[PDB]
């Protein structure tokens, strides 16, 4: 319980605001946004690293890689220990950032909070594999908006 807020705007003609929260800290957290602006369609949604940069991106390129993670979506087994997968668009570019996961938190350490979210240009791999890139990170097409996860109570 007290949210963490991650104001997603970065470069792209996006504008949006994620609201984690979570009963527990050592528990699954309810990820619900507003994300809106995007190109309609399929959108992967990824949290690279990028902490204390400026204040959104600078800096960030995998979907923090610890050293050799696999991607996958929310589906697949695994994942990089920052992806939860994609969005979908619909038309005033608004997105539905409803996810539920239970590997990450909002406390600290393998904690998401602090790290800049990001709104993908394609839909992410899923982890198939469509080319390779898929596999080493997720495939996402370019960053749009992003911002670093934290900033409420
Ligand atoms: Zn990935």
């Amino acid at each position: 319980a007290t949210k963490a807020v991650a104001v997603l705007k970065g470069d792209g003609p996006v504008q949006g605001i994620i609201n984690f929260e979570q009963k527990e800290s050592n528990g699954p957290v309810k990820v619900w946004g507003s994300i809106k602006g995007l190109t309609e369609g399929l959108h992967g949604f990824h949290v690279h690293e990028e902490e204390d940069n400026t204040a959104g991106c600078t800096s960030a390129g995998p979907h923090f890689n610890p050293l050799s993670r696999k991607h996958g979506g929310p589906k697949d087994e695994e994942r990089h220990v920052g992806d939860l997968g994609n969005v979908t668009a619909d038309k005033d570019g608004v997105a539905d950032v409803s996810i539920e996961d239970s590997v990450i938190s909002l406390s600290g350490d393998h904690s998401i909070i602090g790290r800049t979210l990001v709104v993908h240009e394609k839909a992410d791999d899923l982890g198939k594999g469509g080319n390779e890139q898929s596999t080493k990170t997720g495939n996402a097409g370019s960053r749009l908006a992003c911002g670093v996860i934290g900033i409420a109570q």
